[PDB]
């Protein structure tokens, strides 16, 4: 009952414009959804009863998989639950599924749910969104319904292009920093049979610490992420300074 009235309030799923193929767009918000807090059902019928009255002709979706981690996944029995639930012509009608923002996490995601996902790998209808431009190339600018936190990510950053992510295998990456979060861009990586550039993002309000190693190397501590990255750039000096003065101006504005 009146639990239900809570979801339209979270609107992790909403319209919001046409397509330059004329068809209505919807947009899930991956983070907005936070599992084992609201009833799985519930979010499911919400979409479902968002995509009735259009779900027998043609539509697209946008999946804004900004920030999202752990604490927003679907879980094993919910997440085929999904492919279930619907009619089978309402999977059928959905013309395009731009993705964006996809992470590492959502990344690895996808690795354990392999075979719940088979279906999706190569599949020509996932439109994976290199970068906030590539959007237009499908929907008219005027038209990009974006929640405007995913949005303010995008505008006064300082990049480092040609860092280096430490791992067993180290990875090419770009280092943004922005007002209030670092976001750490990589080249193409796999999801899906895809090639994408995946997003990582680390808010100010995350960042627990950061050390400067060497001249050349840093490393950012996470919350709840437990091991450290590590960074190697020919800059770290001013990378680091800028990531501190980015924490520290969230510190100040805390209250209390």
């Amino acid at each position: 009952k009146e639990e239900f009235k809570a979801l339209k309030t979270l609107s992790i799923f909403y319209q919001a414009g046409t397509s330059k193929a004329g068809n209505p767009i919807f947009y899930y918000v991956a983070r907005r959804f936070k599992t084992g807090q609201i009833n799985g059902d519930l979010l499911i019928y919400h979409v479902l009863l968002t995509l009735k009255p259009y779900y027998a002709k043609p539509y697209e979706i946008v999946v804004d998989l900004t920030h999202t981690g752990p604490s927003n996944r679907f879980k094993t029995d919910f997440l085929s639950k999904w492919f279930v639930v619907f009619p089978g012509f309402a999977y059928d009608n959905v013309s395009a599924v731009y993705i964006y923002n996809c992470n590492s996490w959502v990344r690895e995601y996808t690795k354990y749910h392999e075979r719940l996902l088979t279906g999706l790998k190569g599949s020509k209808r996932l439109v994976f969104i290199d970068c906030p431009g590539k959007l237009a190339e499908h929907i008219e600018h005027e038209q990009q319904k974006l929640p405007a936190a995913t949005l303010a990510l995008e505008e006064d950053l300082k990049v480092f292009h040609n860092a280096l992510k430490l791992a067993h295998k180290d990875t090419k990456v770009s280092i943004k920093v922005g007002s209030t979060a670092v976001q750490v861009t990589s080249a193409e990586r796999t999801v899906l049979g895809q090639s994408v550039f995946l997003n990582d993002i680390y808010y100010a309000s995350e960042i627990e610490e950061i050390c400067l190693v060497d001249e050349n190397q840093f490393t950012l501590t996470i919350a709840n992420q437990g091991t450290p990255l590590t960074f190697m750039h020919q800059e770290c000096e001013a990378i680091v300074q800028s990531i501190i003065h980015i924490r520290t101006r969230w510190e100040l504005s805390q209250p209390d």
